[PDB]
């Protein structure tokens, strides 16, 4: 359980205070009004520490605030307004537990997006990049102390960052059709945001016919869901799936029974009926429900590796706004998004995100004696004790346990594959088997530095830790409160320009290669082919190089877990 040190709690609060005052010194006196389909909005011109400038519109509503009876329901469109709406400050984040301070924060009034561009009257209609933040569908925000546009606005693009409901408030699911809480409200928020963007980005200089959706972690799962569902057919034109996709095990769960589990932890003393449970939850104070989300999972769900109590789900009945009518495994076979250019990737040591989990409870290391608990659920029996499942675990232990005694690095390496690399492989192959989908480009983020970091490093106790962890690449695409100005010839600065260059180039043309990017001149970067038995990727380190994916040999061993049930792979 991610407990951040008290020494680090003080440091973070100091940095955020300094950051508030930097932001004062970066804001100009210049403002701008733009149109939206609901009314005018006013934005403010801001500087970056590199002395570029950009127009900044935050807190643009794309839905009605989901208060009162609208709680747990699919989003509804907002009420139009006259006059100019002030969008010079951020709005609240979705209700959550702050991953640093451990206190509940945020507000139910969180359905907002931010729009940023260096020029409101450009000489072209620019590619629109839409970022969906990660955080397990339970934490995160679009605040600029985490997701600053300062690097992207160096290019002639439009960056849009969105919020969506998190946790139980975004993902309650009830079987009773009469209650109209089918689930995935948080993904339906993203759908309504994407429709707003198609319909309004032109008012900020963007190209409605050239929109790129990208996200990291649960945000990449979200971006993939947005490429899978029929609700969004045709709404955008490129996807970038960073360190996560919709067939990741942690990104979906049948959580319809957990509504009663969370209500009873909050004091509900009624029977287990959907109508009675919902009535209680509609009256509950929002921060009470979200603080207890931690303890909703059962033991049996924990050992089965269910990460979150509430999150995306297969909806139990059809509604007009339904996002997931079938399992994502099946939706991939006819997804409209298979026909748009796609880039995916991971970092070179994804599993580093779990370092305090295995430091806190070293009893976790015993799980690598048999590896029974990492056998995927569809291949395992109920109690994970049948000899076939132990034979599968030995295959997992062969792949990751280096010596005769399991170590912490072994555990983390296994996490990289179980949570990220293997579901990527499975996604790519099920596309080839069932679709005419367009070839996909692979990158591998492998630039390690601590000169500049991002707040997710605090969460994983990454201070002093070598290796390129899950979410370390965000440092090189987004400004954040821990960042600083860097010398132009430094390795960190060149990595920023390379990452922003590749992401922007892919958004522009659907092809992430350009010889005009420093380090790519004599390089040829091909997408993946059906017949490829070993994946090639762009390994982004101090040098840019096309290499066989180093994870490929371990990926092939995870696939061998399915050779007696190839229909489930």
């Amino acid at each position: 359980n991610f407990k951040v040190s008290q020494v680090e709690k003080l440091k973070w609060k100091i940095k955020c205070f300094e950051n508030k005052f930097l932001n004062y010194r970066l804001s100009t006196n210049e403002t701008a009004v733009a149109e939206t389909e609901y009314g005018k909005v006013k934005g403010i011109k801001r500087l970056t520490v590199y002395d570029d400038s950009y127009y900044s519109f935050e807190g643009i509503p794309y839905a009605q605030p989901p208060l009162g009876e609208l709680r747990f329901k699919a989003p509804q469109r907002p009420t139009p307004w006259d006059g100019v709406r002030d969008c010079c400050n951020n709005k609240d984040k979705s209700v959550q537990v702050d991953f640093i301070t451990g206190k509940t924060c945020g507000s139910e009034d969180c359905l907002y997006l931010s729009v940023y561009t260096n020029n409101l009257a450009p000489e072209t209609k620019r590619p629109v990049l839409v970022y969906i933040h990660g955080g397990g569908f339970v934490i995160g925000e679009n605040h600029r102390e985490y997701y600053g546009p300062d690097y992207f606005i160096k290019k002639d693009v439009v960056l849009i960052t969105i919020q969506y409901r998190l946790g139980v408030l975004g993902f309650l699911s009830l079987n009773s059709e009469e209650l109209n809480v089918p689930g995935n409200a948080g993904l339906k928020d993203q759908v309504m945001a994407l429709r707003w963007i198609k319909n309004n980005c032109a008012n900020f200089g963007g190209n409605p016919d050239n929109i790129t959706v990208f996200g990291e972690s649960a945000g990449g799962a979200s971006a993939h869901y947005m490429m899978l569902t029929e609700q969004t057919r045709g709404l955008f034109h490129r996807g970038i799936l960073m360190s996560g996709n919709a067939v990741c095990p942690w990104a979906i769960s049948q959580n319809q029974h957990r509504a009663y589990a969370i209500a009873k932890l909050n004091g509900y003393k009624g029977e287990n009926n959907d109508k009675d449970v919902l009535e209680f939850l509609m009256k509950a104070k929002a921060h009470d429900l979200i603080k207890l989300e931690d303890k909703v999972l059962t033991p049996e769900e924990h050992v089965n590796k269910v990460m979150f109590a509430f999150g995306p789900t297969v909806e139990p009945y059809q509604t007009a706004d339904c996002v997931l009518p079938k399992h994502p495994r099946e939706m991939v076979k006819t997804a409209w998004g298979n026909s748009i250019p796609t880039m995916m990737g991971n970092t070179s040591y994804e599993g580093l995100l779990f370092t305090p989990i295995v430091k806190q409870m070293p009893a976790l290391l015993k799980e690598l004696e048999t590896c029974a608990n990492f056998v995927p659920t569809e291949l395992a029996d109920s109690e994970r004790s049948s000899a076939e499942t132990l034979e599968l675990g030995a295959k997992i232990k062969k792949a990751h346990v280096t010596g005769e005694t399991p170590t912490n690095d072994n555990f983390l390496d296994l996490c990289s594959h179980f949570y990220f690399w293997f579901p990527m492989h499975r996604l790519l192959q099920i596309r080839f088997k069932h679709t005419s989908g367009t070839p996909v480009y692979l990158y591998r983020f492998d630039f390690d530095s601590e000169e500049i970091i991002n707040p997710y490093r605090i969460m994983r106790h990454g201070r002093g830790v070598k290796g390129v962890s899950h979410a370390d690449e965000l440092t090189y695409l987004f400004w954040n409160a821990l960042a600083k100005r860097l010398p132009k010839e430094s390795r960190e600065y060149k990595t920023i320009e390379r990452m922003v260059g590749i992401w922007t180039q892919f958004a522009t043309t659907g092809n992430p290669y350009s010889n005009e990017i420093d380090g790519l001149e004599n390089i040829i970067w091909d997408p993946i082919k059906k017949s490829d038995e070993v994946y090639k990727c762009l390994n982004i380190s101090d040098e840019l190089k096309i290499i066989d994916v180093p994870e490929m040999e371990k990926i092939k061993q995870w696939e061998s877990l399915y050779e007696k049930r190839k229909d489930l792979f």
